[PDB]
């Protein structure tokens, strides 16, 4: 359909890119960071991002939690 956990990867962009984590993209596409590991993102995940970035840290872990209604409405 349209949902995060039916992203393959470069899918997974359109989000980060939405909540200005498109630096992130760079390295979610890398590692093959879909919507089955959008929604659980934790910060060790984040860490081996390897960007490590303060304000994403907080922000993308907000944003992840809340995908499930944010997928939806982008």
């Amino acid at each position: 359909g349209h949902m995060v956990h039916e992203w393959s990867v470069q899918q997974v962009s359109h989000w980060l890119v939405g909540l200005s984590l498109d630096q992130y993209v760079s390295e979610f596409s890398a590692q093959n960071i879909s919507g089955e590991q959008l929604l659980q993102l934790d910060g060790n995940k984040l860490k081996a991002l390897g960007m490590t970035s303060s304000q994403d840290r907080a922000l993308v872990k907000k944003k992840l939690k809340e995908m499930k209604m944010s997928l939806e409405k982008a």
